[PDB]
């Protein structure tokens, strides 16, 4: 018994188009961020994105995230590798105090054995016209610069860890950044994707229930 | 009168230039002594030293933004020796990869901002594009309103274009909150390039404080290692004879406070 029509790509398509290179401007800084949570070396676009290179905004974006990828990318290595040669340098230190260290124990070892010599002479009843004491006072030189080198050697060793943890530092850091923007990213291509259904859904009625009679 | 020629520093010595019934030059060589120790402790301070002149060679680069990193000449002598090649080809790298690291950072945000710009500039072409329909929906709810007071529409879908107006109106201020927000993060996005680079600064500035704090230190500490080493070697005040060696002391160990020979003049 009869049906009636009732219903409300001339403007709506518009908004159907900002929308969509805002949602492609997503889908672009979706597909770096997860390059970058991961450890990729290369960014890959989703195929929504793909399948319309041809659009020149599209195209420009693709470019943009593939050139703040590498950007991102070379500076994070580049900062890394800096740290591990400071590390080098900090090791390099290391071994010349560990010389030191090793040759003051040689002569710390021949103080003692002129001392050693000193005492057995006047164990023997040989007392030496020498001062024993003047090498007590080597001797116990001798020991504190020891003791100074090795503090320096603590030193060191307490900054290569220290910015080891640095490194890990700096890592986590990035990526918990990472991460943030990438949730964020994921919520705005969800906002777009739900409006973009809705324009689509506008659009759509332009408009017929049977097409042709 | 008269004045003796005690011991200055207290080792072992090496060898004698002198003996009795043998005049003076005013500052002739009398005793040698070994020099290992001295020798090495020298050896050492100029190892570190060496360290700190490459870092700083670094630092003053990387304050003044200099292309490429200029080491002291006095490194430059000493090139030869291994150790100071070595931290000079480290100190180069260091510096390589920090210049490095700070371009591509700053050339990120660069490439960020231009990413917002891209952004409004769609967004902004959107918002004209609105304003036009805005406009034109207007002017059509005015013929609206001429047919309603003529009575040929009535006045209930007269209403219905102000509906449509409002509703792309909100849409504009929607996409406006977008555009200030942008905005926004351009200032934000900025102001962290300038803040980090500030930071960058004052890291280098402050490195290089503690760098030349340990120049000093190492220098002024050689200056003293110099003065020993120049010390092992002992020279006659006065200007003529020799008098009273422990004849054989050739090779054994003095203290300070040891007066071991006399030099005279008549």
């Amino acid at each position: 018994n009869r049906k009636t029509v009732q219903a409300p790509q001339v403007q709506a398509q518009a908004q159907v188009d900002s929308l969509r290179d805002q949602y492609y401007t997503t889908l672009a800084t979706e597909g770096r961020l997860l390059a970058e949570r991961d450890g990729l070396s290369i960014v890959t676009f989703s195929p929504i994105l793909d399948a319309v290179k041809d659009k020149p905004r599209v195209a420009e974006i693709i470019a943009l995230q593939t050139q703040l990828f590498a950007s991102r990318r070379q500076a994070l290595q580049s900062e890394i590798d800096g740290y591990k040669q400071s590390m080098d340098g900090i090791r390099f230190q290391l071994k010349g105090l560990q010389d030191s260290r090793g040759n003051k124990q040689i002569q710390l070892s021949s103080l003692r054995e002129q001392m050693n010599s000193m005492k057995q002479l006047a164990a023997d009843g040989y007392l030496p016209r020498n001062r024993y004491l003047e090498v007590q006072r080597q001797f116990a030189e001798v020991n504190s610069s020891i003791d100074e080198t090795v503090g320096r050697i603590g030193q060191l060793q307490k900054q290569l860890l220290e910015s080891q943890q640095r490194i890990d530092q700096r890592f986590a850091d990035y990526q918990r950044e990472v991460r943030t923007q990438l949730a964020q990213t994921q919520m705005d291509a969800s906002e777009f994707r739900n409006k973009l259904q809705m324009a689509d859904f506008d659009l759509g009625n332009t408009i017929t229930s049977p097409v042709d009679g």
